[PDB]
């Protein structure tokens, strides 16, 4: 139970602007002290969960994500043939070497470099014969012709390694050479990918999310519409770790049997439901059989969903009331607020929360399924919510005639497409990740907390007015 | 009575900004599951009412929002003679085709692009003795000569059926035409009207506003001055089936005077009166007559009413106090306080309203008596409180000497005119509606309600601080 | 006692942003059945009195506005003879008939040009041997040489009539004129003054402040350092009709001083003393022998006072408290709260205040001392707070050696001079008093009062959040 | 105790923006009769300490604040010889007169320019052979060649005097001079210093904090890791009069831990540690020997620290429980809430801190050892938080190999620069103490308070809404 200063009282709900943490007596002499370590049984090792959005959701995404720790969520529209695929890819990763973007000498000048965005490594690999030959940058690349070739551009020059060798070791090569890309290669020199410099120390700072078989781990979801339990099934099949069962309101006759119909099945897995925002919603949907419920309804104040219906609720007091009801069934909730600041996170771990799942703040970053864009500023951006919308009405292209279509899409508003601009410091998601854990690790130090559980049992919490906004 | 959370009980009085719906267990499938028909003895059956505000208040909008089941009042000033004539143009309409714009081959082809604007359709039928001859639409005007007619531009390639085809079928028929818009014509031939291809969904969406004899229904208003019986028994001759006695303070001697004048003649239509933020006000009103009371005085923190004279009170509040005081005498109330969107007519409607006024906002519509205008940047744009001063200066007009019109005007304000910009996606006034009661549908959804009485019943609201908005 | 909703308690004070007024049932059937008439023996008939700002008590402030019921009150550091100059010329001003600008037909265009802009009427009359001879408007001598006289551009056609003649024949005789200022003369035939065609209904809706010989009121300031007592003699003889006495802060004993001494003279005027802004410091002015306790001390939480010391109070609260205190005492208070819309007056009016003190806001206009600018946008505006800082200097240049002044000057800031834009629709102050009085008027309608006494006593009010304000 | 007026218990903790001073009772005449001189041990006569910040503390910094009655804390990471230089550069320093910028006659014209900003003079002395032979200004050397020479651009004419002359007489000598600054000199008519006019004035209003052997006070911070007792011992041998221990969250066991430590070694000068914004960790703090507890954690609601972890307190609160926590201990408080306005000087004074913290405002001053840069407006600003990152990595210099000093970085924010303008009117830190004292003197003389602990035994508060900021 969250404890508040004396006569901290409020004739309100609280907001994650209406709160603060009063540091305690603390013995965690540094960050890395601290365990971030879940315990809900989703098996990530940092609070981090990615939403299961088209626009953030992908396979690059998915493998950069779980070798940190993390865990992402597939989307629900996706055909089990690409989730089959995406599982398979992601679980054939390795643990500690990235996949590089790797080109042939016969490619596009122009299609090097516009794959070169793909990651955060900025810089590819030629191959020929399954074997590397040469690194190509961006700066190289941009100063030659339009129809040029690779082949030509590459240059020969570049630190190499055997896997398995210490990352430190890694480092140490990479001190001095000119490009920040070690390539490591199996015993028998086919490539097996690359490090970066900074991807050696995270390495050792993270461990990685893996099943019981020590791959990567991944999650799935399912729609509350259809023949639920085959699709959970096939999931399940497919090697999908998790479940997500996710509407847009929990709490409803159709979650209540899709939640029985999946746990009919006794897959074993996993079970999360969700959204819901009062303690009632969180015991029927633990009752039903879910494991995990996912809070969070309309939580902005100017947010659409409140602007065009008025309902929703503060997140802060719908996490506190959330996660007191599923302890008190002994289930877990994860917090679905739309996370913006390592603020947020912290707050929402705080509160009770055994997890927190973060949506659009990821889709500006190179990892993310989307295009890069480029404003009149040459700034690069991407669109959320953009060509997602497709698979959208993809989900009514199976459904009825075109007749039915414009009926349910006569009360539908527009697409609501978001300019997610990329932080040149932090282009890459696993500087996002590297900014929340670092907030999530000071919060605990401030508070004086070796882990999650020690952070939720001591924190204490204060009041304040809205002056001090002004 | 509205329901609050435990220990929601602040030392204030409430705005819209200030509350929140908490969903509900819902066993609501879907949005049109819920019937959105009031109970007020008005016949509407959506929400919406229209407010008798000269730039709002047309002929074009009293058939258009009574064809979806809403309602217009007229402004009180009109003459005699102008109402009898928009209200049997009303009551003549059909209830499924809508009136089209309609051209001789003789007209300018300036003026063709001029009328185009009258109407959401986008296209004109040119007629002929009485028979359509083709469509004109503004890309075809838009190419030619200042000077030329209408009858070289004109098309005769339009898709057209007989009256009384279900509409399925005209949604079908005009899947593949190049022009959304099928001419729907009389048995003899002559042009009946026309409908677009979402009319047709509409038609089956909304159930039109009807009185005992199956006509559209309309409104009218009456000034609190000069004979109140007289001007109210002329109404009633002509045919308006609901009346409303407003001024901007109720609950004064003049009020009871009028509402007991009105009733004494014993018309047995529904009448409205307002406007009051008082439980006594709205009692006495009722006891003086009244069956419903308007309610709303200067509703926003900042609008001209406030800023000049500090006079007003929060929308919620009032709604809640007054709904209960007429509830307790079985009289109902109508939110009149400035809705902008769709969630402060959920929000009137759980406190307990039974129906909501809304004015300026469909001002910027196609609909609207007022004129189109273009920006420097070519955006079109309407007045709101533009020419309808002269209205107002009318009533002073028929007054008394110069000398005491200056002196009256002495202590009065300059025009509050707005720019009130069109939508482009919603350009129509049936565009806004379907914004409106998506939204209320949304919301009815959400609190798990299958119309507005079990709304009302088992909504639950709480309370959040300002620092939220920050 | 002003009386509050039930339940509106809150822990905090009020500005005027966190009150609102509740609509009560009223009698009232117009704004002009409405007295304003003050009861704090000040001899006002509007509650409105002018601030002793530099910038902005001038003689033509003085006349102006003690002739629609007002009062001005002169600044402290005003030299005697000049006192007594500004207060006979005040005296020997008509009720009626507004004293014009006059111009000898010898003086240069550009000199009319530039006096053109010192009153409200926009024309000027020239007179030769003290007969007037013709009008002369902006555009005549707008449009001629930078060197011509006024000789070859007044027109002598215009409207004339006797003084004492009934304005409403005076506003018929201005109906078709092409100019709007008829010229009263006296029987002798020489110039008397001018009415405008407003002036002339001005004439009959406010009745001026007389004394008891029938001229125009004036008040006075005096400092509280050196001889107070002399300096009241000398200005209660000088006829000065009410005194202040004014410091940055009332209750100290300086000020107890100050007013023992002047209450010793028995002078038989009323005597103002502030500021203060609580209740023990309204007893301590007011059994020193003060009649009249000014209330306000850095009242706005973004002010100077409040961003350099912290000190101040909220000026609702503040009001209500020291207004309580002093009718215990059968004091009265005025409200220095620097008004700038006529919520605040009307506000002021209903939390117990006796009279209401304007600055700043009345700078802005062509009755004020201060010269005309024009912006780069040629946009009309005046320095509050300008030239008049030599005034204080002058109190410091009678002080000490040029040691003691730069002592005294370093623990001071600069100056404060703000631009003050004339509204081109109210630049004469005679729109800004129509103004205040139409809030105030519509808020006692609204109440239900007659007069301000009713409207203390029968006014209700309520709380808001600040979230009405997003 | 800090006394609010009834009714005011707001539920939430307060900022600086929710409270104001209600005014006393007061019998102080001027603000020259308020002592601000502290009793926490300090010795500072004004309550202003500067922070231990790079941008800020330099040695100009420490002599110009010291000879005014503050003081100044040298940074932590500064090495142990040029502590000692500065420390005795500091004490080597002269009460009254100012050390004065010189030049040789051979150094270039653009050097000149260039050291002309480095004091708020504006002027320098030629020296030649010890002795004075000339004054430069700004304008005299910026109309001449880029490359010319400081002697043929002194000009002889400049006011003279030897030292130990009154400064009213120095002020008198300066009257008509054509150059406000004046060149003391010894008796054996060697260079001394100059006064500026002001500065005359300065040193009759200021008493300078001068330790027991009547030299300039300055202390010096210490880091909690490391061998913190050898590194207190060396900073007292050096001569430092105060020792601050500074980490951003005391109240761990490091913290305890070095307290213990440098208390142990009975150095006798007084021991400042913080920060903390508990009472709990005051206590824990003073226990463990401080004598002096730093209060403010994350004090903005918008602060990084808040932003990144949600962890702080509202200043207001934390500094009133923290100063009776210490009071009840016979310890003393000091203010780090990051100071913008004097508003906040005078409420940390009035809460019951016995000093305040000011940092990075004073950045924005001449005497910062930043260098003065302009931007594209040529207005003239300084960077705070600039090269300073530097020494902070000079510590991570020091440690261990680049993988480590890599892993640790990275859970590292990027250096938060900050762009601090220099007023125009008050470009030297002198002015920006006259302006903070000057509110401060006005706070006292508001209250009624002849000094500090009369302030804070006196001050009553009140709490005000965020409306009023609307």
């Amino acid at each position: 139970m969250v404890r508040f200063l004396d006569g901290h009282t409020p004739a309100y709900d609280l907001t994650y602007n209406d709160v603060f943490v009063v540091p305690g007596r603390s013995d965690v002499a540094s960050r890395f002290d601290v365990d971030l370590s879940t315990v809900d049984g989703s098996g990530t090792t940092i609070p981090v969960v990615v939403a299961n959005m088209t626009a953030v959701a992908g396979r690059r995404m998915a493998e950069t994500v779980a070798r940190r720790g993390g865990i992402v969520v597939l989307p629900q529209d996706l055909p089990i043939t690409a989730v089959s695929e995406t599982v398979d890819f992601v679980k054939s990763r390795d643990l500690v070497v990235d996949t590089p973007v790797t080109l042939s000498p016969e490619d596009s000048v122009s299609d090097a470099n516009a794959l070169l965005h793909k990651r955060a490594h900025g810089a590819a690999v030629v191959v020929f014969e399954g074997r590397p030959i040469g690194l190509v940058t961006e700066a190289n690349c941009a100063g030659v012709d339009r129809f040029a070739r690779v082949r030509d551009i590459a240059l020969s020059d570049f630190v190499t390694a055997p896997v398995g060798t210490d990352p430190r070791e890694v480092f140490d090569l990479l001190e001095h050479a000119p490009i920040d890309v070690a390539v490591m290669t199996a015993p028998d020199g086919t490539l097996a990918g690359v490090l970066t410099r900074t991807g050696a120390i995270r390495a050792g700072i993270y461990t990685p999310a893996v099943d019981a078989k020590g791959r990567l781990r991944i999650a799935a979801a399912v729609g509350i519409n259809g023949d639920v339990g085959a699709k959970a099934q096939a999931l399940a099949e497919a090697g999908a770790d998790l479940l997500v069962i996710d509407t847009a309101h929990g709490h409803q006759a159709k979650m209540l049997d899709a939640i029985k119909a999946v746990a009919s099945l006794d897959l074993g897995l996993p079970l999360v439901a969700g959204n819901v925002v009062s303690a009632e919603g969180t015991r029927d949907l633990i009752e039903a059989g879910a494991s995990i419920v996912k809070v969070g309804v309309g939580p902005g104040a100017m947010c659409t969903t409140r602007m065009m219906t008025g309902v929703g609720r503060p997140q802060f007091s719908a996490v506190v009331e959330c996660a007191a009801a599923a302890r008190q069934l002994g289930g877990h909730v994860w917090a679905d607020g739309g996370v913006r600041h390592p603020r947020d996170v912290a707050l929402a771990l705080a509160a009770g929360a055994s997890n927190v799942m973060i949506g659009s703040w990821f889709a500006g970053t190179y990892e993310s399924p989307g295009d890069l864009l480029f404003d009149r500023d040459d700034r690069p951006y991407k669109e959320s919510y953009g060509m997602a919308s497709k698979r959208a009405v993809a989900a009514r292209t199976a459904g009825d005639s075109s007749f039915d279509r414009a009926r349910k899409g006569l009360f539908e508003e527009g697409i609501s497409t978001s300019r997610m601009s990329l932080d040149p410091a932090r282009g890459g998601v696993e500087d996002l990740l590297d900014h929340i854990t670092s907030g999530v690790r000071s919060t605990c130090t401030y508070v004086g907390a070796a882990n999650l559980p020690e952070l939720h049992e001591k924190v204490v919490l204060g009041v304040q007015s809205a002056a001090g906004f002004a």
